[PDB]
């Protein structure tokens, strides 16, 4: 009946309440780089989920399906066990909280560094400090390490344009590299910490479903080879 | 003083931290049904948004600059002065309930309405509710206003798939036609406010600036058809 899994027909297959593997993925550059991984563990992506209207995603594995969230949700969704497990850059499972959820990896993909940056030039302000980001917690966190207290302001956009218009006078990012700040006029400050994408499992599905979960981790395990 | 106002030049004029005038609107449906207003008070841009790399598109006023916003964070832009005035649904403003501002018009488009839903024969949970939803304060007000206190669950991205897999008992999500909801199993179920995108000044701006706003807010009035 069942036999192997190869799914090659697109469009189908996905069910709901799948109680097999739901894999929760993120959305841009952290997707990109994780395709590659999942490819050689066996698991591709039937369609191109840019030009999909699909929620959930079937694989070339009948028993693991793939939703593609914004990077904040994935964490929640695992936390829940809506998702087994998930694939998530340790700023926002920093900045979020780890609750029901073993980080089982260091996938070494999507490395960058969480930074203060400012304007070029610019003069250390008098008062409080107002700190635009989207990482609140870290930020709070992270000012306390030096003695200090600031105003935090939340954002979900984008954080370059910020102290541009005068709305901070620093911001808090990750930053790859830097050129996308100097280009415009900002430059990288203070390095709070380093920042990769992690691999995550809900407790209770990683009990549960050991038979699907162990040989995936383990091909993963060896695409990130390194040393 | 000068009285050239009309500006050709895109890619040009710019400028940072205006005393002119800067103004924020939400990034989806809503910029579309908001330009052809805009239009009819001599505020244009000059080139496609969606194709250009500019944080701060410049405009046929030489007076007001515009930034493309993710919709949440425009009341946080106009709070804090980084914007004079800008457009946003009525569901962001109230969630906000941002303080250094006046709402000064409905411009009666991009309309809909703050619902709870759920999946298609649904059958009433026992305990506490779990609510998936982008606005917290306006549920928990909700279900306080129905004596009932629930669990809520903050999602930042599609709150559609949320049920498909399970991770509420219901959503609170804006409903237009609702016609995407069926489409996808689930179902509107009740009503908690009306929504349509709205007009809010910061109130120093508007203290200052009056000059230069009271043409472009009266142009706005008339454009809506309203007495």
């Amino acid at each position: 009946m069942n036999d192997v899994r190869n799914d090659d027909p697109n469009f189908n297959v996905m069910g709901n309440f799948d109680h097999g593997l739901t894999l929760a993925l993120s959305k841009g550059r952290i997707l990109k780089e994780t395709l590659p991984l999942l490819a050689t563990a066996g698991i591709n992506l039937l369609e191109d989920p840019e030009k999909s209207r699909k929620l959930i995603f079937p694989t070339t594995h009948k028993q693991v399906r793939i939703l593609i969230l914004r990077a904040s949700d994935v964490p929640t969704y695992v936390e829940n066990g809506a998702a087994d497990l998930g694939v998530a850059g340790k700023d926002v499972l920093m900045e979020h909280g780890a609750q029901h959820v073993y980080e089982l990896l260091d996938l070494q993909i999507a490395k960058c560094k969480l930074m203060t940056a400012g304007k070029v030039g610019m003069e250390r302000p008098k008062g409080r400090l107002k700190i635009a980001t989207k990482y609140v917690n870290l930020t709070r966190q992270y000012y306390a390490s030096l003695g200090e207290q600031v105003d935090v302001i939340k954002l979900y956009g984008s954080m370059e344009l910020a102290p541009l218009v005068g709305l901070g006078d620093y911001i808090v990012d990750v930053v790859d590299t830097g050129n996308t700040l100097r280009a415009n006029g900002l430059e990288p400050l203070e390095e709070i910490c380093k920042v990769s994408s992690r691999l995550i499992v809900n407790k209770a599905s990683f009990k549960r479903k050991q038979v699907l979960l162990n040989p995936i981790i383990s091909q993963l395990e060896q695409a990130v080879q390194s040393r």
